[PDB]
């Protein structure tokens, strides 16, 4: 994304849809990139604090992770994915944000459609599918408002 | 629809369902790999992960007055609709139990044209999960 301002993505978000290059990255509730974003917190240094939910050890756990700015705009590095990358594809800031993440990387990618509100946004999902046409995705999940308002989308 | 021309070997290239839980996980109830269609009515031979093993199953899809519509006789009759086929390359179907649809192909290879017809056929439908498999998976056992 040309000209990302992370100061305009601060707030609460929902994981409306997910897609991955490998079925195993998302297939089960405990799959490793089956993560539900809840909050983006930009820091004055230009990093991104991310609150998310992940199902592990048979419960819905809260995680704080740090996404570090890099020399490539809209690209961040995560400690928690073995210094592998988050790529922001697109955002209108006010409604949706499309990102991809490398599995803990060259070879496996999971992407999500984030929305500010727990509602189905077909405009957001259209842009998501448009930007995925390029990518070899083999699994796609779309979630309903009940899931979005739940804990770990259940 | 000529059940005789659909006879023979098939591969489940892609699957989509209305509810994530129908397809999500190897053990999900509608995660089924079609292997062969035999006219008798349509006998369906398939593989399914059940109880941590790749099991073979045979189900009977009973003819109806509508050539493309079959009813799986089971405790609960499930309707099968053959949406489209060219007999030689691909066959698209949906099964109602909630909705699961598949793109079958005649060889264990990616047919992007067959996948395009699949996605186009599914645009109306409220699908929340979609899986597509690779040659290695297709040639394997329960797409492992
Ligand atoms: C800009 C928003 C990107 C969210 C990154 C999510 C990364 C999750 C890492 C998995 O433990
Ligand atoms: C025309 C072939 C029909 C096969 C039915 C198998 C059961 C449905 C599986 C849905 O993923």
């Amino acid at each position: 994304m040309k000209g990302l301002d992370i100061q305009k993505v601060a707030g609460t978000w929902y994981s409306l849809a997910m897609a991955a290059s490998d079925i195993s990255l998302l297939d089960a509730q405990s799959a490793p990139l089956r993560v539900y974003v809840e909050e983006l917190k930009p820091t004055p240094e230009g990093n991104l604090e991310i609150l998310l939910q992940k199902w592990e050890n048979g419960e819905c756990a809260q995680k704080k992770i740090i996404a570090e700015k890099t020399k490539i705009p809209a690209v961040f590095k995560i400690d928690a994915l073995n210094e592998n990358k988050v790529l922001v594809l697109d955002t209108d800031y006010k409604k949706y944000l499309l990102f991809c993440m490398e599995n803990s990387p060259e070879q496996s990618l999971a992407c999500q459609c984030l929305v500010r509100t727990p509602e189905v946004d077909n405009e957001a999902l259209e842009k998501f599918d448009k930007a995925l046409k390029a990518l070899p995705m083999h699994i796609r999940l779309a979630f309903n408002p009940t899931q979005l308002e739940g804990q770990c989308h259940v």
